Order: structure tokens, then C-alpha cells, then sequence
């Protein structure tokens, strides 16, 4: 592997210049012990020139990420479908890199912001690297890639005084949506609890666009990739990640290297739905339009095999910094289609490249690197780091013997373009009416959440619209809300002042599809790596012996526990000062610590119970485990009775109930919902 | 073999992309046969990338050159006078990069354009990459660093027009040497044959400045770096020259790659001058004055080793056009004086490969690296190869343990400043004194130079300076000329219409110095290398058989033979159309081929006389071989009794004269001297 | 008119750092007389950065080259074949820059080597940079833009060694024409005088493709750019340019130079050959096909007017170096053709000023700017030299009254495709056999050739 080859150990040996000369680095060479400092001083010049070096341009879009190495697996032998030699054969493995990441956010933005979100994977196939990089939702914003500029100069901060950071609540966004309807179906998925996903693993990956499967025999079909996480799906609410944003801004990198790092690493089946070229137009959309899915009741879902991240960076720069997908890494057996998003994609990637790297040798970054022998022509450059031994580096030539040789359908196992593809009529700017539905696969979502996740859905639009100054830009959102429903205009309209237009029906309808919904996709299918705070006290000797016994019960079942008191010491994980209900899934109160509940100088005013308070509130299963329980059930005004609340004397009962809460993973009933 | 783990063999196989997936590169994607291309052609746009992308800054300065592998051999344990590890031991060896160059030129101009050149040496020790980055002349022309732009805008292409290429011969670069004396040396030294040398083999390398050699005690020696040439030294004429930059611009990038590739690989003995600390103002001049050599007279020559290059470059880009010398690329042993030149060079050479690289990370070009471990605390930067496990590079550190460990003079063999070194007085900006002399170093060379040598100045002068538009800047250049010799200003004065000055004898003297001369060195020590052109024809048979006995007898002592007639076959190397004198270091007609010396449409009108005349006036060996001369002789106007003229019958008697011609190299006599 | 606001004199005044502060530029700071250069030194530093940076990546091709402002002048109203502005009035004058080159050599390299010349020209007009990016011969060596590192590595020198600058007598330059028979016209051409020419102004000028000209009313035309000098034709003989190549180097950058200083500033009638789309493939051969020319005797000339040099500039790499030429460059009334050559073109100038230029803002260095305002919605990128106001730059916008407004066929004098424009059948890496004679119209040349 070419990462192993440029690993750099320095848990040894004497301080070097970069090219091998013993130096030193701490005292600047002067002229007298209190003197000017020499202009000859070298190791003072070449440390702090490489310092004044170190940044990079963060990428355009999805500046804020994080990324880990693993392997894919495919289930069988793929061939009847497509010639990719990285599905060719039952257990064959390809090591895979993934990044995942917000769009908006610049690089030291919050993890939690309210966003789409990345998912690129790379696999280095035996054929070449394939990169399929996509995001969290399987819609997109825009339908040509031409207004990419446009949405992203919309969404990011106000180019006068760049505010705000990460954001889609200020005027402009909300301009642009209302001004460009095809945003309406992104937009709801991204108002959903899909924009603030609980972890990377908790949240799936899609291609967006419909490619081709192409055989060996040239015949094709077209296709989504879907990456199902075997984690499940979960998401933050809003306020808790407004708190966290704020508390670990790092939340989502953290969460995966834990994860990873306690051999946790997360999975996921890699997908398709796979159909015709004659049902390009079947579905009563277009399979070339990207802001439309192919609802499950369609086209069901093949699983191609298993896509598992298990091991961290040694280098977050070198490797993650510095990996750089294209969608134009493809192999034979993948093809394009005619979706004018994805066609314009295609060269943006290689291109934005230069600015990051700030040369064309990019790909022979480590990371970048392919795992087989490259035959090419292409040369020099800033940055050339071979040395190629074909001194007649054209074609055709016959000083070389005519290598390297030409690859394509018939023999060198050449990439091809699908042969039944075909381009027909005039050479226009014009977009297809097939693409001007932009409303009903918006209410199609929408129709598909459970209440309360529409009831979120619109508190997110509440929260967001309610933050833009301009009433002109305001009264446009209302008008493109209200084509997709009138209910959610009129709710929306209520906490704004507004009246909500008129109900206009052209694409209103009752359907529903499966799989969107996260309130409605069932209990979590694992819980380790759930975090679990267990809130104690140094005062009370039983506190301490209580929040032992826990961390055993909760340990063995490989949750991640959290012992919380006024000061460290053995057995404590942390002090409340440091402490906070973002930084827990459930959290359990024990009974001999009730007197906290209800001053001192090591923690902020009230901090033990705002814990638990701001659990409660954010839908958590919390708990008091003694069995004097009702003091600090009181105490936080929690009912007894209430659904994901729990009070028993017992250990091991207390931990049986609150293990099945955690699965549940969010109690729904603890939210209002509109009249 | 030295970069062996970078090359990239495409010997075989099917052309892939950088990634590594099987592709054609022929033709472009479009739709339909006779269609436009198609932005989704990822083949095309990585590869046109790619070519749009090859290019990187040249150089500076020293932009036209080239380069070559070998070896350096210490003759001896040096521990005595510096710790430096590449001289600690009889017989060591350490392997080398040498790049040679011009200075002006920029980087497709003339190999013979009359110019400093370069000699810059990098040892990859044991202790760390160590370069010395010479030049062919001792001595510069400028006492201050912060004056070099001054220096090189002067030279270079005025720039309105970017005219003339590679040239001192033009009014700003006259203007700058006439407002600046010190630049009198160098000058004197640029137009003498050292400007114009006939191979990088055929000249020295100087470190010019003043260095200290270091003990492993801390006491300190001065030196003088001098590379002396095995091969001898020797010129090109003038005229020669001219003719050679038209007809042959890669004529000493071709020497040197000829000469490695047949064996010959070319050496020189690396030495030095070490005086103590105490002489540093003891002869008259000032040690840390860049414009002063230490005449031979007054410190001999110390022979540290052997520096032989003998493996040519695989990649001429990734090699010749990446090596990134700096004199900050300093081992243990080694240490800078206070000569301002030598101080800002540190800084310049360090910075302006972020200009060439695009990057910071420049010493992990293959060719840059050094050959021992690298340990610091160097991170990021765009282009960064290394993936680092070391993730505590901070000082001081217990994380990492205290590692990496600081390196000084008690410690991990360090680099440490010279102890003794001191400095004293005011922060200024102001020129010593003690540098003030511009003019008695100029004339010591002047005087050391034969009779013809001297002659050949004067041309050198009367040609560039005539070329000078302005009446006052060649007044100017007078009153300059004049300071050094009254002699010189006189009969340069008559060539460009005006009257010399009056003596000004404050500098004037009679000193001469031993081993400045070209004219005066003796005769070469070896011809091996040396091109012997056979003027012959296909019209008579005994012609091209004289010049296969020829053929076999001069290539018996390592000449390299160049057989000419009106066209190509077996056992003729050139075609009359394409063979010039420039090509060859001696001329021999076979008497077979007397008739064409007297029209054809295979060459132009009067070529084969026009070689044969124009190696003669040239001051080449030139000669007949049959024993019917006197056609030949008469039509050339070449007298047959002339040093270094030849005609013989005999094979062997014709080639014993010939190569004691080829080794006197140049018959000066040939040359018209002023009154 | 953006170059004299960008005009910096300095025939008085004191020293300053580029901040404006009187300095000194001539003695470094010293710790004593005799003692080492100080780190403090600022005066020494910024200078010698400067320096250490003065130079740029050349061209990858046509490194070697030179250039002048001038002038164009339409002879006529040509509104009834072209909407072009440039070309819409009898007398009206557009501003130009031309840039002459050589292919092969690096800089510095000489003048007079064999090869095909540059002849790019900027009409800096009042609806946008309209740059015609020619050779002054009429034909290419290749049929497809990709094959085009193909052609340059094999006649620049062998990678090995770097042997030889600015020629294509070596193995690798006859292997590749040898090996791709297309190459035999130019290769004709280059052979020719046409490959040594006296000088810039005694040769023509090519846009070599078949371009479109496009009326108001969306009809178009096929056109052939022909420059035709007002010098006359002339080359050197081959030894004469030998010689001229070590003697002076600068030899047409010279002649050039002096033509102008002298009065002498060298003309061009700027004329196409015209002909109907129906006429593609009507001449026996395919006029997407970049190795063929249209015979004189099968399509006139027509002079759309006069191109003169006539001032030299200021400062050569401000002015000649940094100037970055696109076929991109194109203006309402003219319109791209199917010419894979001509189609992968449009990609490479706009990528390759990157490296040039070392980052994206280079249409904002005084040569490149347009002598019109500028309207849109690119923003940042390093060196970015404009302040923009303009608070919401996207598309669709209420927030900025949907300004910059939308240019197309019927608003804003917008640039459009020719609307007869048409793609029909499966998308193909195949060329087309109507490319398939290599040789005829090599022949054609050789056979039109004097004796001598
Ligand atoms: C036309 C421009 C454009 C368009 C229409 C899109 N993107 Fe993109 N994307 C970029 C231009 C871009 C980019 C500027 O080229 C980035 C920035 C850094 C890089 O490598 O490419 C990028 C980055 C980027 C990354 C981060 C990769 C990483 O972790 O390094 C992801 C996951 C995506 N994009 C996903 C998408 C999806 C799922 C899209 C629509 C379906 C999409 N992009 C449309
Ligand atoms: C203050 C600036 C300055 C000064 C006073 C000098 N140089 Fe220098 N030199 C440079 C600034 C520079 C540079 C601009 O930094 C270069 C350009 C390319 C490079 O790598 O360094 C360079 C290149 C360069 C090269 C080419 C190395 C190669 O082949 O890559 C040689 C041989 C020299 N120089 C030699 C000298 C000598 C013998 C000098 C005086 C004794 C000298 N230079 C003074
Ligand atoms: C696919 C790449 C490619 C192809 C097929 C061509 N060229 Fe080109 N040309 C370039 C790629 C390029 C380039 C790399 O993009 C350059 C170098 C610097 C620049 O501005 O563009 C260039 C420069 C360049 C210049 C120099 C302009 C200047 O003075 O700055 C001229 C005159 C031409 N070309 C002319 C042609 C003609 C007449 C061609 C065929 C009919 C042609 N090129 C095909
Ligand atoms: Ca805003
Ligand atoms: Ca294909
Ligand atoms: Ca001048
Ligand atoms: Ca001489
Ligand atoms: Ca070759
Ligand atoms: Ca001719
Ligand atoms: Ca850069
Ligand atoms: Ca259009």
C-alpha cells in the first residue's frame, strides 16, 4: 500500500533539517546574548518558513469533515449485471477511504449545524479508484450544474461581513429557495431531522444521480446507489444541537473515531436499486432529474455487499486534508448519464484540485494513490515525484514499441462509454419540461414522517424563516411552501405573522413511501457506543458505589459510560463543570445524590439538574436508580409515568428497561404539535 | 540506480489514468461521429490538465543548464581540519549531483553564450545533503547581496522589449559595470576564454566566497573551495562561439552527455585553500570580499578527493529541472563567513523554491531528498508526501517522550556555528573600507594572461562595447577600463571612435598570478572525447576507404570520429548539409575528396572548403591525409609549413602529428596582435 | 485604457518599499562593519523576495514570442453576414494586441529555428475580448485536441537529456509524423519557407478552423480567418537562419520592434473565405477537418478590414508575457464549429492561464481586462483585485432586483449558439472517415511549390 512506504516514525533519534543535517530548534542564532537576530540562522528560517506554509485552501463545499480507511465486500459474483472487477466474486475485498462532512461550514465550523452532509467513498479497486461521492440525502438542491455557484454563494455567510457561519437561517438562502423551486424537495429533507443526523453512522449515503451498470456485452441498466446503515437511522433535535454546536463542535469526528477506535467501526450495505433504460420516464418523473428519488414501493433494493469503516488516520492532514475525490475516477462497468448535475460535476473535481494541491500531481498524494501499476504519458509538472523510465512518452510511437497500449471495450479491460447511448436535436440552454414537478415528491416526504417529525419539520422552518429581515422574501417562501402543502404554509405563517396564500392543490396528494421516515424506522438495531452519563456525588460514599455498579451492568453491554461528580477522582470520568446533556444518549441519576438536585463553587449554579432537565426535554430515557426516586423526579417536574422515565431500586432491572429505552432512542409524546 | 524507488517503468502494459484505470487517449468523446466533444471525456481533460500544467518558473537566474550523477572519494582522513562526516575517512564515498550552467540566459538559450557559468555540486552524506553552488570564475561582481537584482536587471534583456537574449553586450549592463567598479574582476574574467569555455568539462568550480572549515574541538580554519578539471582547460573562440549557438545550442549539455555515456565521465580534484582565522586581512585584501581570490602564490591547494560524474539523468524535468541547490544546505564541519554576498544568499536560495515548487515541501522531490532519516516537527503544507505518526510535534514535549532530541555541538552530531565567531559595533549600513580596492585584481589577471589571451579581451571588450548606444555610458566604461590598465583603455578606445583617458596609475602593478590562464595551462592531459571530423565523398572509392583506416586508428585512442560526404551510407556519420567546423576540435581531408574542395544540391555552395577554412581560422589542427596536399592547402589559403597544419601519406604518421595538434587544442599564432 | 491607469513612473523621486516607505536598496544592515547580515533587515528582504519570485511557468507552447498594440478597422457595416460589433460600421476602430511566437522552443530560444509561428490577436471590442488564436500557417499537424501532447512531446526535446531545443530534427519528432499520417500538410508547410520566415511581418496569419459567422436573425455561415500581409511574403534560406540563430537570437522581435519605432508599424487585411453550412463537406474533403485548406479557386477572399501595429509596449512581461489568449474569447456573431481540434482547444486556454497566472483572478491583469464594464458573479480567488458591492451575487435573486440580468439571443446582446447547431447519433471515441486522406492536399502544397 503506497501509505505504508511514506510512513514517518519519530518516536526515536535526533532533531533533522529536511534534507538529514542534525539541528536544533529552540534558540534563534544572535549577535550577543541579548542581540539582533543573524539572517545565516537556517534552522530558525527553513522551521518557521515551513510553518508559514502549512494551510491549504479548505475544499469549496464540505470544508468541515472527517474520514476513515476500512474495507468493502461484495456478497457475490456481480457479472450478470456489471463487468466492475470490484464486484466480480463472493468475498472479494477492496480497502475503501470515506469522508464525511457538512457542505456550508468553513473548516473549524461545528460538526451540528443544520445541513446536507457528505459521504464520499473510495474504493482502490484491482481496476483503478472508484469514488462515489455523495451526500446524506438522495435529492438534490439543483438540476444543472451551472447554478452551483449560485445556491452555494446563497447558503454561505453574506460576502460583506461574512455572517452567518453555517447557516441556512439569513435572508439570502431563503431568497434563493423561494426563488428557485427545485430546492423545495432538498430543502425539506434538510429541514427534517436529516439535517442534523445523530453521528455519521447513524445517517445513510446516496449517490443522488442514477448512473449505469454496463456488462461486458455493452448492454446497460440504470441505477441509484444506496448505502443502509446497519447502525439505524437517528437524529439530534434542534435545541440540543444548537447546545452542542457550541459544547464539542467536534461532535461527529469524535463519535467516529471512538466508535473505530473501541473496534465499534461502523457499517453499512451498499446498494442499488437497479432498472431498465426504457423506465427512464416510468416512474411519472425523470430518472436524468436529481432532485427526485425512485420511491421503495418501485424498485427494491439489491444489496451488492458490505462497506465497513475500522481504522482511524495516523495523519488527519495528509490523508484526510488531502483526499480528493473526483466522480470522474470511474472503472468499466460504471457509466454516466445525461443528468445535467452530475454532467457538470465531472469537471469541476478535477479541476478544483489545482487550488487545493496548488499543482497537477495531486493523485500521486499517498492517499490519492491507486494500488496498481500506472501507464501513462502524462509528465512533469510542479511537484513530479516519478521519475518515468519511457523516455517517448507519445502515441502512436514505435521507439517505445507503441506501449503504453490502448485500452477500450475489446481489450485491455478499457473503460467505455455505454455503445447503446445516443445524443438527438438541437444544441440548447434550454432545461426539459420533464424536470418542472417541483413540488409533489416534496409533499410525497413530507406525507411520509410520522406527526411529530412533521410537527419538527416545521418548528425547523419556524425557527429558520423567522431570522430573515426582508417581509418581500418572507411572503415568497410562503408561496412555494404552500404549493407543496397549505398545512405546513399556514403553520409556518403563524409564527411569522403572516397570513399563509390560499391553498393552491396542482400538486397536492395523500402518497407515501417507505424508508424516509426516521421517528417511524423502529428501535435502534445495536446500542453500543450509545453513551450513557450516570450523575453521582463525591459527598455520599453509596453515590459512588451505586454509579460502580452501573458502569459495570451498562459496561458489559458496550455502552459508553460517563460518571459525572463534583471533582475527579478513581471512578469518575468527569466534573460538572465540564458536564452536559449533549454529551449523553440516556442519563441516569443515582438516589444516594439527590441533594444536588435541588450551590458550589466548582460548578455552575444548578448544573446538576439542568443535566437532567435538558435530558429529559431533548426526548432522552432518563432515570433514578436507589429507589428513593420521586425527590428528584420532583425536583426536575419528570413524571413517573412518563414514557422513557424510570424508577427502580433494582440494578439489574433498572438497566433491563433502561437498555430497551436507549434502543428506543427518542420518547416523541415529551413534544407539542400543532392545532 | 540512485533514485531507483521513484521510477515508473511503462516498458509494457495498458495505458491507464493516474488512478490507475485501463483508458485510450486517441480520440475524443462527442456525440455523434461528426459531433461536438462531451464535458463528461474524463480521458481528455486529465491528460490535456496534465500538458496545460507541465511547466514551473525557471530559474532566476542560471535558468539554461544540466546535470548529471556520479561520486565523490575523499583521498584522506580530514577529522584534523574539519568534523565534516563525507572527509572522516580514506577512500569514502558519497553520491553526487552536479547541475553546470550559464547565468543571463533563460532556459532554451545558447550552451555558448559568453557568460559566468555555474558548477553546483550537492553531496548526499551521511551527515545530511551538502551543496556547494560554484561558479566557473572565482570571483563575483558585487560586494552586497541586496545588490543582486541590480546586478541581474543590468544584464538580462532590457525590459521594454525583453532584448538581448543571454548578453552583457547592451547599454544597461555596461552602464551598471562602469557605475560599479567592483564589478571589474568578474568582467575581466567574462570576457577572457572563461566566458566562453569549450565543455563544463573543460573548466573549474569555485565556492568563490571565503567558508570556515570546523573542528570537532570548535577551532576553525578559512577556505577557498577550487574544483580543478582532469580534463584540462580550455575555450572556444569568439567567432566560434557565435557560429555554435546557431548551429548547436545544446552543445555542452550534449558534451556532457556523450562523455558519460562512452565512459568518459568527466572529474575534477575538489580542494582547498586554508589559511588561519588570523590571515583573514593579511594579503592585502579583505577575505570576506567576494571580489579577491588568494593568489596561488600565497596558499597552495590542498586535494581533499575525487568528484567523478558518470550516470546521465533518466528524467531530465524531474532530475535536472527540480534540483533545488541552497548554500543553507550546511553539514557539521562546515560553517559561513561575514561576506555580505555569501549572508543574503541564504535567504534567497531557501525562498525562491516556493516560486519553483508552488509548495513548501521541495526537499521531498526525489532528487532533493537526502539519504539518511529525516526527524522534525515539519507538518502540512500543499504537496505533502510524509503521512507522520509522530502526533506531538511540539518541543518540549513529554508525550513523545522529549523526542526528537536536540542536536548541537555536545550532541547528536548537531550542526553548531564556528565558537570563536564574534561580532562588534554598530547596526549598520555601510561598506567597509577594507573593501574599497576594485582595480589591482583585475590587473593581477590581466597581467597573468599570454600576449594572444590578452588580445582576445581587448576583442571581447571592442565587440560588446561597440554594440553600446550611448556615447556617455562608453566614456564611462573608459574611465573605468582605464583604472585597471591605461594599455587596455587605449586599444579597446580605438575600436568604438573615442579617446582613452589619461593614465590613472594609483592601482597599476606588475604582479602576476600563476594558474589564471586558459592559453597558458599547457597542453591537454588527455584528448579522449575530442571530435575529429573526415571531410570524404562517394564519388571516389579510395576516399571512404582513407577515412575507415582513419576511422579505426583514431577511435583506437578514445576519439570520437565524425566521417562527412555528400550523403549517408555505411561508414558516414554526416551529410555535408548538416556538418559545420563548430562540430569538430580538428579537421582532416582524405586526398581522395580533393575535387569538392574547388557546387551540389545535397549541401550548400562551398560547405566542404568552408569547414576546413573556418577550423583553421579557428586555430584548430586541420590537415590532408594521402600525401596530395597542396589543392586542399591552396584553396583554403592554408600554408602547408603552418603549426598545426598536417600532411602525410602515412596513416600513422598523419594521426602521431594530429594528436599532438589536438592536444596543443588551439594554434594561436593564427591570431593578429594590436602594435 | 485599464494599462494607463496601472502606468508607474519613475523618472524622480526617493526609493520606497512597495508600502510607500523611503528606503535604501544598496548595503545590507550589519551586526559591525565586518559583521554578519541581520534577520531585521527588511529593506534587503523584500527586495530580494521580489526576485527570488520574478519569474512565471512559460507558455507550454509558444514560449517564445513577442508582441504590439495596434488597431483594427472594419472597412464596412458587415451586419448582413455577422452580428459581431467589432465588425457592425464602416471606420469603426477597435484597440488590438498581437503576440507572434514560435511552437517548439522554450525562452529564449531563438528566433529563426524551423517551425510553425503564433499569430494570436485580442480585439479588445465594446461587446468583449474577441481573441483569434492563429498560426501563420493554414493546416494542423493532428485531426483531435487529445492527441496534442502527443505532437508537442515528440518535437520538443527528447526528456532524457533535454536534446535538442527548438527543433524537429531528432527520432521522436519524424517517429510521431511518421507513425500519424495526418501530420504529412503541415509538415509540408513547415519544410517550406513558411517554416523560416524573414520576419513577423512578412508572413500570414490563420485561424486555421472553420469558425461560424452568426446573424441577428440566428442564420449562419461557415468562415476560414485569413490575415493577408500588407509586407509581403519572405523567408530566410535554411543556413542563413542557422547562422542568424547564434548572431541574434531576437532577430524577429528586433525587426518588429523597429518597424514600429521607425513609423513603419506592419498591416494585415483581416479577410475570411465564406460558404454555406450545405458546403461541409462539398469540396472533397470535411471542413471540421483542421489539416485541409479551401483552395483559393473554390472560395474568394473577402476583406472585412485593416490590422496595424503601430506601438510597442512598456513592459514586456506586464504587457507580452502575461497576455493569455483563449478561443474562449468570443463575442456575439461568431459561434464554434465541430472540429475536435478547434473543440478541445476551448478547454485548455482556460485551464493553462492557472499555471501561468498561479491563480484564477488573471482576466484582471491590465492586458486581459475588456475595455467594457463587467457584470457578474465570480468572486474571491487569490489576488482578487475588484471590491465587489454587489452583496448578493447568485441567480435567481429578489435581494439585488435580479441584477446582473440574463444575456442570451433576445436580451442584452447576449452570446448564443447558432441555433441550426445539431448533435444526433451514439456518443463515440471514433473518428470520422471523412478525416481518412492524409496525403492529397500534402500533394496539392508541394505541386503549387516553384522548381526552386
Ligand atoms: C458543479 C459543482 C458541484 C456540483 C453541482 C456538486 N458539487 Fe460536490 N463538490 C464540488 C462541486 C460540486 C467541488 C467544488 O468540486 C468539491 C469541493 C472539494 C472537492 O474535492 O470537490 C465538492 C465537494 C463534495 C464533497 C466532499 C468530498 C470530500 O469529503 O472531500 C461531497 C461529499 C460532494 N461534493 C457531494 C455532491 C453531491 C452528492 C452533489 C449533487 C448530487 C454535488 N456534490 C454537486
Ligand atoms: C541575493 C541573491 C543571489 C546572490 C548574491 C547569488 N545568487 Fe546564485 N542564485 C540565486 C540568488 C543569488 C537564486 C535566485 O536564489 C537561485 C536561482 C535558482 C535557485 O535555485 O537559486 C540562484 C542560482 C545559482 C546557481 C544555479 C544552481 C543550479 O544549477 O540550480 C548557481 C550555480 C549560483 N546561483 C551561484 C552563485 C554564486 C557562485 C554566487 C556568488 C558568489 C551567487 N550565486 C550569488
Ligand atoms: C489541446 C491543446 C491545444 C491544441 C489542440 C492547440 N493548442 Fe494552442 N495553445 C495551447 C493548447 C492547444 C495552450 C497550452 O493552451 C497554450 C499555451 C499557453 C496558452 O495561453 O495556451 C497555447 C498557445 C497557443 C498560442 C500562443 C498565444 C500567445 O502568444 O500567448 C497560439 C498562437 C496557439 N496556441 C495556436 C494554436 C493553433 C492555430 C492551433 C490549432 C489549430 C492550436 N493552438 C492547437
Ligand atoms: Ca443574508
Ligand atoms: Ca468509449
Ligand atoms: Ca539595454
Ligand atoms: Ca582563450
Ligand atoms: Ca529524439
Ligand atoms: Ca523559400
Ligand atoms: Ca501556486
Ligand atoms: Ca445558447
Amino acid at each position: 500500500s503506497p501509505l505504508a512506504a511514506y510512513e514517518v516514525d519519530d518516536s526515536t533519534g535526533y532533531l533533522t533539517s529536511d534534507v538529514g543535517g542534525p539541528i536544533q530548534d529552540q534558540t534563534s542564532l544572535k549577535a550577543g546574548i541579548r542581540g539582533p537576530t543573524l539572517l545565516e540562522d537556517f534552522m530558525f528560517r527553513q522551521k518557521i518558513q515551513h510553518f508559514d506554509h502549512e494551510r491549504v485552501p479548505e475544499r469549496a463545499v464540505h470544508a468541515r469533515g472527517a474520514g476513515a480507511h476500512g474495507t468493502f465486500t461484495s456478497y457475490a459474483d456481480w457479472s450478470n449485471i456489471t463487468a466492475a472487477s470490484f464486484l466480480n466474486a463472493t468475498g472479494k475485498q477492496t480497502p475503501v477511504f470515506v469522508r464525511f462532512s457538512t457542505v456550508a461550514g468553513s473548516r473549524g465550523s461545528a460538526d451540528t449545524a443544520r445541513d446536507v452532509h457528505g459521504f464520499a467513498t473510495r474504493f482502490y479497486t484491482d481496476e483503478g479508484n472508484f469514488d462515489i461521492v455523495g451526500n446524506n440525502i438522495p435529492v438534490f438542491f439543483i438540476q444543472d450544474a451551472i447554478q452551483f455557484p449560485d445556491l452555494i454563494h446563497s447558503v454561505k455567510p453574506r460576502p460583506d461581513n461574512e455572517i452567518p457561519q453555517a447557516a441556512t437561517a439569513h435572508d439570502s438562502a431563503w431568497d434563493f429557495f423561494s426563488q428557485q423551486p427545485s430546492t423545495m424537495h432538498t430543502l425539506f429533507w434538510a429541514m427534517s431531522g436529516h439535517g442534523i443526523p445523530r453521528s455519521y453512522r447513524h445517517m445513510d449515503g446516496f449517490g443522488v444521480h442514477t448512473f449505469r451498470f454496463v456488462k461486458d456485452d455493452g448492454s446497460s441498466k440504470l441505477i441509484k446507489w444506496h448505502f443502509k446503515s446497519r447502525q439505524g437511522k437517528a437524529s439530534l433535535v434542534w435545541e440540543e444541537a444548537q447546545v452542542l454546536s457550541g459544547k464539542n463542535a467536534d461532535f461527529h469526528r469524535q463519535d467516529l473515531w471512538d466508535a473505530i477506535e473501541s473496534g465499534n467501526g461502523p457499517e453499512w450495505d451498499v446498494c442499488v436499486q437497479i432498472v431498465d433504460e426504457s423506465q427512464a420516464q416510468a416512474f411519472g418523473f425523470d430518472l436524468l432529474d436529481p432532485t427526485k428519488i425512485i420511491p421503495f414501493e418501485y424498485a427494491p433494493l439489491t444489496k451488492l455487499g458490505l462497506l465497513k469503516l475500522d481504522r482511524n488516520p495516523t495523519n488527519y492532514f495528509a490523508e484526510t486534508e488531502q483526499v480528493m475525490f473526483q466522480p470522474g475516477h470511474i472503472v468499466r462497468g460504471i457509466d454516466f448519464t445525461e443528468d445535467p448535475l452530475l454532467q457538470g460535476r465531472l469537471f469541476s473535481y478535477l479541476d478544483t484540485q489545482l487550488n487545493r494541491n496548488g499543482g497537477p500531481n495531486f493523485e500521486q498524494l499517498p492517499i490519492n494513490m491507486p494500488r496498481v501499476p500506472i501507464h501513462n504519458n502524462n509528465r512533469d509538472g510542479a511537484g513530479q515525484m516519478f521519475i518515468h523510465r519511457n523516455k517517448y512518452p507519445y502515441t502512436p510511437n514505435t521507439l517505445n514499441s507503441g506501449y503504453p497500449r490502448q485500452a477500450n471495450q475489446n481489450a485491455g479491460r478499457g473503460f467505455f462509454t455505454a455503445p447503446g447511448r445516443t445524443a438527438s436535436g438541437a444544441l440548447v440552454r434550454e432545461v426539459s419540461p420533464t424536470f418542472n414537478d417541483h413540488w409533489s415528491q416534496p409533499r410525497l416526504f413530507f406525507n411520509s414522517l410520522t406527526p411529530v417529525e412533521q410537527q419538527f419539520l416545521v418548528n425547523a422552518m419556524r425557527f429558520e424563516i423567522s431570522l430573515v429581515k426582508s417581509e418581500e422574501v418572507k411572503k415568497n417562501v410562503l408561496t412555494q411552501l404552500n404549493r407543496v402543502s397549505h398545512d405546513v404554509a399556514v403553520r409556518v405563517a403563524a409564527a411569522i405573522g403572516l397570513g399563509a396564500p390560499d391553498a393552491d392543490d396542482t400538486y397536492y396528494h395523500n402518497n407515501k413511501t417507505a424508508g424516509v421516515s426516521i421517528v417511524g424506522s423502529g428501535p435502534l438495531p445495536t446500542i453500543k457506543t450509545l453513551r450513557v452519563g450516570i450523575l453521582a456525588t463525591t459527598s455520599e460514599s453509596s453515590a459512588l458505589d451505586q454509579a460502580a455498579q452501573l458502569r459495570t451492568r451498562l459496561e458489559k453491554d458496550g455502552l459508553v459510560v460517563t460518571v459525572v461528580a463534583e471533582t475527579l477522582r478513581e471512578g469518575v470520568d468527569q466534573t460538572y463543570s465540564t458536564a452536559d446533556a449533549t454529551g449523553f444518549d440516556g442519563v441516569v441519576v443515582v438516589d444516594g445524590a439527590a441533594a444536588l438536585f435541588a450551590s458550589s463553587p466548582l460548578f455552575p449554579t444548578g448544573r446538576p439538574l439542568q443535566i437532567f432537565v435538558d435530558a429529559y426535554r431533548w426526548g432522552k430515557p432518563v432515570g433514578v436508580c436507589g429507589g428513593k426516586s420521586s425527590e428528584v423526579l420532583d425536583a426536575a417536574d419528570v413524571p413517573e409515568d412518563g414514557d422513557g422515565v424510570y424508577s427502580e431500586e433494582s440494578v439489574d432491572m433498572f438497566v433491563e428497561e433502561f437498555e430497551k429505552g436507549l434502543a428506543t432512542f427518542r420518547f416523541t409524546d415529551r413534544f407539542a404539535l400543532d392545532s
